[PDB]
């Protein structure tokens, strides 16, 4: 029965860890998006409907060490504007709130999709 109690408990933790997990990753992806939006300098060719995926590379202390296009929007100036915006954020020390294994698994190399309209939505400070 002890094996059985364990499953039950394991199923249980896997439920909560995933609801908590999703709130965390949601909150951190939101932070990335907002910080990149604040840095973004929109190019004349940007349009609603575009999407660029960028691979963001970080250290556990939150320093960003690289950003590159993982899937192009089809418009090279928008693509480049997203990569520059990422690099310009500089650091996300908020990452230090993660246990290291979670960092390493999810945020050391992370692909985020950026859209001009969402970057414009969040481009203000305060
Ligand atoms: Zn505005
Ligand atoms: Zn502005």
């Amino acid at each position: 029965a002890l094996a059985e109690l364990l499953s039950d408990t394991t199923e249980r933790q896997q439920a909560l860890a995933d609801e908590v997990g999703s709130e965390v990753t949601g909150s951190l992806d939101d932070l990335i998006v907002n910080l990149v939006s604040q840095q973004w300098r929109r190019p004349p060719s940007a349009r609603n409907g575009m999407s660029v995926e960028v691979l963001i590379e970080m250290l556990p202390d939150g320093t960003i060490t690289n950003a590159s296009v993982s899937r192009s929007s089809g418009d090279k100036p928008f693509d480049s504007s997203a990569v520059a915006a990422v690099r310009n954020v500089g650091r996300i020390p908020e990452m230090q709130q993660l246990p290291r294994a979670t960092f390493d698994s999810l945020y050391r190399q992370r692909r985020i999709i950026f859209k001009p309209e969402d970057l414009s939505l969040h481009h203000h400070h305060h």
